[PDB]
């Protein structure tokens, strides 16, 4: 469903032995979290220059020679309820994302959140424990279309 | 229906003798009426510092970790029609909330008013007897999402 | 008959370790033993002031607003013998109270004795010890209606 | 199996909103960890005065009346492996207590490891994920029977 579109499209961040985060291409732009250290695979886009965003906890750069294809696409249209994920289902309510407790941790701090049509609405960065379902510190796009970072209080980077 | 959803979300307040008004938790925020005195039953949120909002007759505060299973999402979208309720059914004809004649009484002045899909649109404070189908004063949200009061006539605050 | 009627009428006293006595609501007044120590349950009824009658080994006070359905009227009329009781049956032969040996004991100081019509007739505070029929030191009401203290020799209060 | 066996003996420790650890009744001793902060439940086993250890990261005391039910015999007679547990089965291969991946989180820092005959063998404190399979820092009893600590490298309390 969602994993068949995310696979071979979202690229791991190797810390020389284990994955630390994930890097994703949206709109022809490669981006990966700033707090995640390591080297991304495949030589065709591992040498891309990334510039810091600091406030968004992201580093973004343009992937070359394949911007026409292999684009996840992004959309600000976010009707609440039942968005899919590589770890199952996340729910949208009151301007905030919720995931079941327990799932999520280190190594999952860069995965995108897709739609029913393979469209990205989110790039997960961190999470905060909220008792029964944990919230997600995440960059999204508001109604106008500008990137905004939503952080629940006390959110570690998973 | 509404009783099942409001269970384990609506926490009554006792005056150390008996219940004198419920307290609601909406949007990750506890709020109780100003005129309701006494401590609340659930001791986890009985020790939270509560800020006065005496224009709206509510003490409000932030829940510690009950963001899910006490969310009880609110929306300002209130189409005219019928809404479910703790006791019976309420209606939003002509921009006001009216209950049947005999229902409603002292000690029952914190009850939320839910939607068809279980979204709180109203918080009951008091009410007045406008013949049959008595209206009731209530804290709601306008079109822009800003909290307002609706206090019709000489509504005795129970 | 006796077990159903004494339910929600005999209010246990806790010394924060265990039940150690019963406080009884009769005639529109609460009364509990002096020699029992701890905190009465039913926090509505725990907050009332109790004044001491050291002559009858009691603390008595006015009950809260629950006038109706919580009277439990007492009877000065005492036909001899065959009275029901919480732990069994008592007897009123020769103006004294006799029980089978082995009943009662520490932690059971304050349970009432009911008549055939369910009206309370006696509230025990301790007990003597005869070989077969154990005696009970008790607060009863005289044939004129004035309260009296019937205590046999060697009444262990427990 | 062990879930029913250790029930009503493994008393949880409150973080004032949830459970952050477990306490054990071993040989009349109320054993709870020191890093697990908060208030222990009940009142019979909560009002006692505990004495810190700070070398084994436990705290101990005595029960006043519960000796009839304070029945959890500790035993150092320990063949290497195949021991039950609250969650699964633990293995003592190569002189080290071992568990599969993942299981064990916050709220699970104080529960005993039982024997095949319902005897307490170990009291878990923390763990580390390294080597072939993850290992546990735990307080146990050696061959001579004196209290001993076994701790891996980088064994933070989960």
């Amino acid at each position: 469903m969602c994993m068949k579109l995310e696979s071979d499209k979202t690229f791991p961040i190797m810390l020389n032995g284990q994955v630390n985060g994930y890097a994703c291409v949206v709109g022809g732009r490669l981006m990966k979290p700033l707090h995640v250290e390591g080297k991304i695979d495949n030589e065709q886009l591992a040498a891309v220059k990334l510039k810091k965003a600091s406030m968004y906890d992201l580093e973004y750069g343009d992937v070359p020679q394949n911007m026409k294809s292999d684009t996840l696409q992004y959309t600000s249209d976010k009707p609440p309820g039942f968005y899919n994920w590589h770890h199952g289902a996340v729910q949208y309510e009151n301007g905030r994302f919720t995931v079941p407790r327990g799932v999520g941790g280190k190594g999952d701090s860069g995965r995108p959140i897709l739609d029913n049509r393979g469209r990205v609405v989110a790039i997960v960065l961190g999470g905060a424990n909220e008792g029964t379902r944990t919230a997600l510190s995440v960059v999204t796009w508001n109604q106008k279309g500008v990137t905004i970072k939503d952080t629940p209080e006390g959110s570690e980077p998973w």
